[PDB]
């Protein structure tokens, strides 16, 4: 149920939009999470979808870090979307401000091929520190399933498009 979003290519799709807002007005079958390795949900798109969830995704990610261990940087799982998607697909994106390899940016997209469609924001942009120009490109570069990207500030979603 996807509206009012500007095409960027045949499978890439843009909108200026809280990705929180878009999840409770489409309940798609996937949202992704900008997660970190230890599924700590604090702030930006992750404390913002963890506390829609009423914090049920944070204490369903505590018992999934028990189990398994954390994640690696570049790598996801697949969890419950609770009330606002059928799944959360947590997606680690590499974070610049603690060092993170940038190159681990294509691997975190290419989680999204196992997915015929997904709602997701910019990887490794907003608080993960990298330029949301270059992860707009590496996204369109990579994914070849359709994904509905959602971009809170409207001065960077205009940037976005007259750029691209
Ligand atoms: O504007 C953006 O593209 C990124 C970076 C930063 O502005 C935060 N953000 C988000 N993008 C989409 N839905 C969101 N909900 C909560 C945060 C958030």
């Amino acid at each position: 149920s996807f509206s009012g979003y500007l095409k960027l290519t045949d499978n890439v799709y843009i909108k200026n939009a809280d990705i929180v807002e878009e999840a409770k007005k489409v309940k798609p079958t996937v949202v992704v999470n900008a997660a970190n390795v230890y599924l700590k949900h604090g702030g930006g798109v992750a404390g913002a979808l963890n506390k829609a969830t009423n914090n049920a995704m944070q204490v369903e990610s505590d018992d999934y870090i028990a189990t398994n261990g954390p994640l690696k940087v570049g790598g996801s799982c697949v969890l419950s979307g609770h009330n606002l998607a059928k799944h959360c697909l947590h997606v680690v994106g590499p974070n610049v401000n603690k060092g993170e390899d940038i190159q681990l940016l294509k691997s975190a997209y290419e989680n999204f091929n196992q997915h015929e469609v997904l709602l997701a924001p910019l990887l490794s942009a907003g608080i993960f520190g990298a330029d949301p120009i270059h992860s707009l490109r590496v996204c369109v570069d990579t994914v070849r399933t359709n994904v509905y990207l959602a971009v809170f500030d409207k001065n960077l979603y205009d940037k976005l498009v007259s750029s691209f």
